[PDB]
């Protein structure tokens, strides 16, 4: 069949804020298809413990690719409205007027995403992914399709 993944959203509008259908379990992979417009400064993706915006929720996961300069990927958590220590990523893939495939991985103590199919980076759980119920995606970017494989 043409389906290879579960509770599938399609051509969805930015700001998308969603509830993630089942548990973020060992294994379970989120998979987010899109392409990056041309004056695209910067887009994120949040795995986010509900979608309150007071106080703001928790963001196990915030996934932010940045096109100025160089580019890089920005990841970080926010705890009670507040920030987290940085860590940037340098190799990023992602450029302006250019489709991209993003899979992130949950793992135990991690997660793990690869971008078009290569290896890009770890993110260190700060957060329990238990505590994960809500994607959103921010930004400037457009998204074609959303899908999930719950383990
Ligand atoms: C200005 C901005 O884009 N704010 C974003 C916010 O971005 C921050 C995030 O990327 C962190 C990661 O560490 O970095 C912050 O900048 C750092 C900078 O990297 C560093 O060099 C410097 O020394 O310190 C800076 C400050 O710490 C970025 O500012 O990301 C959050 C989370 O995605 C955005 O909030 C979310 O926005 C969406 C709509 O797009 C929605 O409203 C969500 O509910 C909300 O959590 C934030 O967006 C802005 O602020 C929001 C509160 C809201 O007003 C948005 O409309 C607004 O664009
Ligand atoms: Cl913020
Ligand atoms: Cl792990
Ligand atoms: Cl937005």
């Amino acid at each position: 069949s043409l389906n290879n993944l579960q509770n599938i959203i399609y051509n969805p509008v930015i700001p998308f804020v969603g509830t993630i259908p089942d548990q973020l379990d060992p294994g379970t992979l989120i998979v987010i298809r899109g392409h990056v417009p041309s004056d695209a400064d910067r887009f994120q993706v949040d795995l986010q413990n509900g979608s309150s915006v007071k106080p703001r929720a928790d963001v196990a996961f915030h996934f932010n690719p940045r096109f100025k300069r160089a580019g890089c990927i920005v990841c970080n958590t926010l705890i009670n409205e507040k920030w987290g220590r940085e860590e940037i990523t340098y190799d990023t893939p992602f450029k302006r007027e250019k489709s991209f495939e993003i899979v992130i991985m949950v793992l135990k103590d991690k997660f793990q995403v690869a971008v078009n199919g290569k290896h890009t980076l770890l993110y260190g759980h700060r957060i329990g992914p238990e505590k994960i119920d809500t994607l959103g995606i921010y930004g400037k970017v457009n998204i074609h399709s959303i899908g999930f494989s719950f383990s």
